[PDB]
């Protein structure tokens, strides 16, 4: 019944039910939580992973509007520090591991899992099928 | 600080931020109030109004996550009847008038407004100008 504060984070491009059920995964680790969303930036986010549609402005707009979703850093660091944590008093880190190992190792790593074939782009290819090729 | 009950309704295909902008002003219509969404059927939707990608199932599951919704009504039916909202002790409905003119007479119509521009097909457009003619 004590309040937990659970950190994840990500890019957010073109929201989709995969990421909505992700949150609400994260949300739901226990009872009372206060689930604090991290977007990375454009610039780091372009150079370090790849390529976004949505700008930072954008792809948190939206989150704002997500029922599981309490706080939000935007943009977020890149990469998570002990330091990081401490300052935001966050208890887990909910991620879905070499990076990820001092997490672990504190007992603050929480698994969370990806859905398939619910994403933006997937839409997009069923609407093309309608489309025969001859 | 009594509590109201707005009834929106659409489609929500490939739900988008216009779409949560949308719910979330009829949330806001006043203080206290209890969001209930209403979402079309594959059939009628596709018969009376055009082509929708993600099924009833689909388009509700999505609606689910969203902040502003209270209740969804699922399949809702396509048009609003007095004894629809005697059924449901609808106070207001929040719509975007010939077919509502009934609606305004009773005084249960409120006016939202939709985004243009931020809609998923929208993003797609975006994607694609990387993409030179030449």
């Amino acid at each position: 019944s004590k309040n937990v504060v659970i950190y994840a984070d990500g890019v957010y491009d073109m929201l989709h039910l995969g990421h909505m059920k992700q949150l609400e995964q994260a949300k739901k680790l226990f009872e009372n939580t206060t689930l604090i969303v991290g977007v990375t930036s454009d610039n780091e986010t372009k150079l370090f992973k790849g390529q976004v549609v949505q700008t930072l402005e954008e792809r948190t707009e939206t989150l704002k509007h997500i029922r599981w979703v309490d706080e939000i850093i935007s943009p977020c660091p890149w990469v998570v520090t002990p330091e990081f944590l401490e300052k935001y008093k966050i208890d887990y880190v909910a991620h879905d591991e070499d990076i990820y190992a001092w997490l672990k190792r504190a007992g603050k790593f929480k698994a969370t899992q990806r859905t398939e074939g619910v994403s933006t782009t997937d839409l997009i290819v069923r609407i093309l099928k309608n489309y025969e090729d001859y």
